[PDB]
């Protein structure tokens, strides 16, 4: 088939747009809000999916941030590594390889984001990578 | 098609279970032993594929650990990055981005795991990521 | 379908060979120049895609190296993480997780390679990973 639109919504009503192709047992899904572009012949701008403190579950354990989501598709994806920027409350920031999965809990999709220790509380995580998950359904 | 079960077996008779879809020229394969879950509404448990010293070939060179495998499918996959925990003989442990491929040697599948230097001998490598390889056959 | 050959060419006339499968809306493309092999029963050799200074655009900003390409397919891929070795002018070298995308600018394909700061000017970037992109067309 051709690519169908969809979205997830966060606790704070942020909308995470994606396109997907469902060929069961295969579901391939890309997030489309942050597709970077060359804005002129020599400059590449990255774009961020920006997730705030209030998008995550509390308490956070083991550098694992859980984003409960509503709507969208319901998959147990593999883990994909991403470029993260972790913004601390003191506006200090750390660039990291993050690891992202989609999982299902209580019939709800959740995005699992795992990263490294940071010296402070997190205000914001920015995903600077274009994320695509290839998933096996059943 | 829908997802078919399979497994690889290690030198020490550890069984590495996967599901795959074969649409030649495409083979997509996920390892399924360590699919993490949210065990309650706020906690995500990672699971490990645990590979011991005796699962690897000797001598090890250039932080490259080779796991000879029996059975399963026979692919030259791309490289996927993973979350590793490298357990040293002194039970010290290091969290790392590893890079994994499947390759074929002497008609046998081998899993290639590459990581960073550690200050000691390795007792165990745990893969904490859900691994899926998309492969091109011929 | 089965896997079709193709290539991209760099500013300096380096040829980057790939195989792909196009099932629109899906395009899956692997680079094939650097498929590593076990050369004997205990040794795995990585192979590099070697990109020189003159393959990149100037000026470089924010550890982002842009490789303008000619020919090949024209995709907005997701980001894939890779093993990089960054060779400096003083022949010092740094092993890094890089992040690679294919993007389109002025109807031309460009490879976007992003990595970490290095203490010097870059002479060469080697991609030691086998790269495969799964892409969504339209």
């Amino acid at each position: 088939g051709r690519a169908t639109n969809g979205q997830f919504v966060t606790k704070t009503a942020k909308v995470l747009r994606y396109k997907f192709v469902r060929w069961d047992a295969l579901l391939i899904i890309q997030f489309i809000d942050n597709i970077g572009v060359m804005e002129n012949p020599t400059f590449y701008r990255n774009k961020s999916i920006e997730l705030r403190s209030a998008d995550f579950l509390s308490p956070m354990l083991n550098n694992t941030y859980i984003v409960p989501l509503n709507g969208g598709v319901r998959v147990e994806s593999p883990t994909i590594p991403v470029q993260l920027e972790v913004i601390l409350e003191n506006n200090s920031s750390f660039i990291q390889v993050g690891f992202v999965r989609l999982t299902v809990k209580n019939g709800n999709p959740h995005m699992i984001i795992q990263c490294n220790p940071v010296p402070g509380n997190i205000k914001m995580i920015k995903i600077k990578s274009v994320m695509l998950f290839t998933c096996l359904i059943g």
